[PDB]
């Protein structure tokens, strides 16, 4: 990686990442088969097979009141985002589910899987899904369990059938309670909905080129992490559900992250403070720049960053000029201002930015040595090669130990160009040139008053 | 449903929903009985019964250090909300728990269930709760297990008792680890705290009319979804806990949702942008209107929307005139402004609102025939009977496929009345009439300077 | 506790808490041993041992594609916070994990545990961790399972080995599931990562005085609640992972909480409204004051509060003067303003603050008696000793029943000082003295025009 400390805007920009962007969803439709349990009875009394069999029958009866979408009746850019990714994900899932719930669709899907256990099918709206069938419990019930229970006797002396049936209905019971606890729309794929072999077999079928397929096949955990399952229904004795997986269609494209801390200048005891408000992630793609402002939707693993294209905002390319000359650009650089200092530590991938003002004591130290030194007032960039912990008055922060190259870009701070008297009041996500306009307009009105003497 | 696209404010309002509002809590008190495992020993050596029995004893000894409310010494309306619902829920739960932890209360509760397994009791503060007892592990320990383990031997050749005991203590061990892992206050009801039959038997006892009782009995999943459990304690060998369930007292009352996207007008290359800020849900009730501003607390299931009355804000009845006459109403309709366009897509229940400005390319297409057409600059409303996917420069969004009636309400945009020069700086949740006040005050001051000639 | 209702600022301050502050992390390194399962085969067909053994082998094969940090190629103070605590926690965890993944480190750690099952070791960077080994499945496989399965026969008539092996590999399969579902970094410690006895043994070894050790040993649930586990890898047949636990180094230090609700004054039908914006928690420590603005990071159990020093902001000790003299302090008291009333209820630990305005009906009542009385317009403080529920037009809130001493402080509201005409537009987190300066500047300009007559 490579990290620059920008003295002027008092912030830091770290480059050298590579993106892995989600660009669509892939749907797997699972048909879990249970068999003819609702046709088997027991009359001996208390036993093991009877307990397990009553659990299975009750699970089927319970799952028929759970519905994913039906009621059974028998400019602050960090705020414009924040709720887009999940809303879009759920909207797409329910939109496909509405199409699979029809009787013609389920009939076609079950006819595909009549003689196999996986088949690629096309729904009625032209979408291609992958249908797969789970048939272990059904085969055990038809071939083994039913033969043993002949005359409604279940207090038999086998006890191998009892333990076997306990082994075989575990996945079914787990699927049922995961859908029943979560109102029919789970928020993550467990190992009961989609196990590991089926995750690999679904990744091998996605509609992308070979490079992305290789990346996902090797890092399946991060493809399972961003999916969810939706219940379709209980048809006959089959529990039908679906699983939505991401498609990381665009890989290895530039990214960078911007971090910042307050920049405050003092004169005669009065302060003038700014703070850059365009922090977060930026990703290039096909010549266009996308800004992800809520850092809870991008996840790094190494120097790769996994991102969600539905949670970003398109920004012009001239937006990379706030990192070169924040003061005299044309782009509307976003800043927040104030008249009261804040002391804080903003950790960045290769170090920290410490802001130490009027009444706070800061220091840097290591593990084997202890307090290495103190720090002067103002803002400082502490690389993670010269320190291990950074201390504000009593708080200790542990720097991350990533390896990279650090640079410092010289320049007198912008906050030192103001007069702490005549500074405008507090602002929230304005452009910097509007701050300069406020000051200029006040000067102009005072001059207008002064010219008029008479 | 029915959705209108409002041109002047550049937003959309969807009506025809029906509410299901939470209006209180119902409390179930569970007494889970374990028996005299604490005075059963073993001396043979490793076996199955010994392993299971050590697990049960350790679970009891573990649960006695877990406490839920003691330490053992042995005007931006989206910000005023956001934390009310969950804080109120926990406050009510702990307020009742403080009353059940007394020894007189637990004595009375255990005396109610002496000869039955469910009884409605009244606490000391006049609240009526439902007390229920779970007695399967205890009966197994007293009747079956104790007789077999007679001379401190457990390496017996039965092995039906070992498997039975493993079946019987599963619920106890699950309850214990759910409370131990969550500090004593779980955030959701599992099938171990309260199973399905007990959920139905508690819904049948709530203090509401028959219509709401019918709705809740048929949609139990969404009544379990909004509860939580609190540990009361370990008394003797009984684990006593409680479960809080919602009471959806008010059903089938009008609701609507409001969505919006930026509305920007260009003159000589300078933009004036305005965005509507009163988005989210609104519900009538008894002639009053309640505005739910955080869309994370209202959840739809078809025509109906499930809402939490503690997370809403009472708004005036004229707040629905911002959807008719946004410029000339007396009501203070909230807007945000700016001078820099944003391009984005705001998905509404029957379509999308696309805002496409200076440097972004947009298109609409479907699943079968691919890209259908491009879009002109500005903001436009795209129904979901017209397209399937909407594309911003490289992002693709899949519309929801709900069925309804879409209307368009004509009008010249508000943003086309401003002069992009002489536009006020960025604002955040101001009323629109204050924007007009800023412009008029500046005009008047300039006129005052111009009149004075001398 | 003790709670004051401040009438001038229309807010409430509750004191008498004691803090339990986190000041560092402690690392446990677990080595879970599986044995030579990948060396055992079966050739009889279906049985119980074969099913369990295939599950164990598949778990090992599955866990080798999960990575916690690598990609396999094989001034609004409430916004400046909000993401510091979790980012810092994960940064520290991954920083230590990068050091334990080296082969020299794992070799040294495994050499410590050669002849014992717990040992305190020091890594290569000087940090001291606690290494512990889990050896039950491995000993069962070497001593019992391997001998019985002699010539690839597993359809044997034991059935005690089958149940025993089901009992023994449960913890291993659960650990593998928890790391595989969560991409290799779980967000909480379950009872499978670190059980209870090992939590007690890790707390006994922390680097703090005896008093903090005693507090943590007695309230272990709240120490497990704030940790997480990270996967280090699979080495041979050993699954190596780590667990990060908090160190509550500073205990029993003063805290207080500040709550507030809108304060609006009416004249001739026009309202001037003011709301106080420095709400949340405050803690002393060593003569400094720390302000925690996001209430989601501080959690109370009794009159104790479990804060997190990485999520707070250092504030000057004159900040408390906002609770005594909000108008004339020499301190930037943060307020929001408006011209439209809001009616709402802010629940404070010993009562509620009800704001009732233009068109809202409020009342207070109890359980046994019902509606006790109505409330006048304005803001009022309802202690939790003369009421149980507070009702806004149709919403009912249940007060908390904590016991303390309530105390009202006299004074005329600040909002009665303003003129509802000539009130500045809506503000958001400005200092109060800036509002006064705004009004004064407007008066001065009007006077300047009035003086000039000519
Ligand atoms: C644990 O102990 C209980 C009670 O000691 C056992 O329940 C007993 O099961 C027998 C089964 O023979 C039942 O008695 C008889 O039931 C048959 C029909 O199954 C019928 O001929 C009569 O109705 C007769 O009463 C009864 O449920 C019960 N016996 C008594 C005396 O209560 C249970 O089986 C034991 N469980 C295990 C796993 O050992
Ligand atoms: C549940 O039922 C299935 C099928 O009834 C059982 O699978 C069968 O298990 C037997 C066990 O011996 C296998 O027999 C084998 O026959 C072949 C052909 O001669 C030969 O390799 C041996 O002589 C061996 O005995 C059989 O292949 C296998 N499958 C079928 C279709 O019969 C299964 O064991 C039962 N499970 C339980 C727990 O009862
Ligand atoms: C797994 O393997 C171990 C080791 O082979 C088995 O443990 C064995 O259990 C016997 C029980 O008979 C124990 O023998 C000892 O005998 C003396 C004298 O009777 C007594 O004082 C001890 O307390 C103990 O009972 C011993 O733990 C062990 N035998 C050895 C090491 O020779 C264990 O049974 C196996 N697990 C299963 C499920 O088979
Ligand atoms: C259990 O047995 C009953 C028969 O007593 C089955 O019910 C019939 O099954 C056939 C098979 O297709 C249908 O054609 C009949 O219409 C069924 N009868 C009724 C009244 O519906 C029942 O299906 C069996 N259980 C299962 C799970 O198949
Ligand atoms: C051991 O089992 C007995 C069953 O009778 C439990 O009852 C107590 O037994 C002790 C004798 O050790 C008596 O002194 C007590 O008076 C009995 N209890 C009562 C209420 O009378 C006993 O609790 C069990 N032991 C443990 C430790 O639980
Ligand atoms: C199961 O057996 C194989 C083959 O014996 C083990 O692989 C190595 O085999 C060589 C002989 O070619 C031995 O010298 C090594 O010692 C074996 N490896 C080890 C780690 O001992 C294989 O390792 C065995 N399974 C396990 C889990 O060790
Ligand atoms: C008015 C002005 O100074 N504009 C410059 C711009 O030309 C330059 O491209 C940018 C950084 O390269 O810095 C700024
Ligand atoms: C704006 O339209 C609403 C719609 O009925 C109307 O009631 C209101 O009087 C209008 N505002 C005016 C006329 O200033
Ligand atoms: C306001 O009250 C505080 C409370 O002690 C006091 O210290 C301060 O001096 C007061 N303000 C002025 C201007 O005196």
């Amino acid at each position: 990686l490579k990290e620059s400390y920008l003295e002027e805007s008092c912030s830091t920009i770290t480059e050298g990442y590579l993106s892995v962007l989600r660009t669509g969803w892939y749907t797997n439709v699972f048909t879990l088969e249970v068999g003819d349990v609702e046709n088997l009875t027991c009359s001996d009394g208390p036993s093991l097979i009877k307990t397990e069999l009553d659990l299975t029958k009750s699970a089927l009866r319970e799952l028929k009141t759970v519905s994913a979408d039906q009621l059974r009746r028998r400019f602050v850019l960090g705020a414009i985002a924040l709720g887009r990714a999940t809303a879009a994900a759920v909207t797409a899932g329910v939109a496909i589910a509405k199409t699979i719930r029809l009787e013609s669709e389920v009939t076609a899907i079950k006819n595909a899987l009549k003689t196999t256990n996986e088949a690629v099918s096309t729904l009625g709206n032209g979408v291609r899904v992958l249908a797969t069938a789970v048939r272990e419990l059904k085969d055990f019930v038809s071939k083994n369990l039913t033969r043993a229970i002949n005359k409604n006797k279940c207090d038999i002396d086998d006890l191998k059938m009892a333990v076997s049936f306990s082994q075989f209905n575990r996945r079914f019971l787990n699927v049922v309670r995961q859908f029943s606890e979560n109102a029919g729309i789970t928020p993550a794929i467990s190992l009961d909905l989609m196990t590991d072999a089926e995750l690999a077999r679904a990744i091998s079928n996605m509609p992308t080129s070979a490079g992305q397929i290789k990346l996902m096949l090797e890092n399946r955990a991060m493809v399972r992490r961003k999916g969810f399952g939706i219940l379709i229904g209980v048809y006959g004795s089959s529990v039908i559900y679906m699983v939505q997986l991401p498609i990381f269609g665009v890989i290895d494209t530039p990214c960078w992250i911007v971090k910042a801390a307050p920049s405050c200048s003092e004169k005669k005891g009065n302060y003038a403070c700014l703070l850059r408000e365009d922090q977060g992630w930026y990703c290039q793609n096909a010549g266009s720049t996308v800004y992800y402002p809520n850092e809870k939707d991008c996840e790094t693993r190494g120097d790769h960053v996994f991102c969600d294209t539905a949670a970003g905002i398109n920004v012009a390319e001239q937006s990379k000029e706030c990192n070169i000359n924040i003061s005299t650009t044309n782009y509307p650089c976003k800043v927040s201002t104030g008249r009261n200092p804040i002391s804080m530590v903003a950790l960045s991938p290769l170090g920290a930015l410490v802001a130490c003002y009027k009444g706070v004591s800061c220091s840097i130290g290591s593990n084997r040595v202890g307090i290495i030194k103190q720090l002067n007032k103002g803002c400082s960039y502490i690389t993670n090669q010269d320190a291990d912990t950074v201390t504000i008055d009593n708080t200790v922060y542990q720097l991350s130990k990533v390896e990279g190259e650090q640079h410092v870009i010289k320049g007198r701070p912008v906050s030192s160009s103001f007069d702490p008297i005549k500074f405008p009041p507090d602002q929230f996500n304005v452009a910097l040139d509007q701050v300069f306009e406020n000051i200029e307009n006040s000067q102009a009105w005072v001059r207008k008053f002064d010219e008029i003497l008479s």
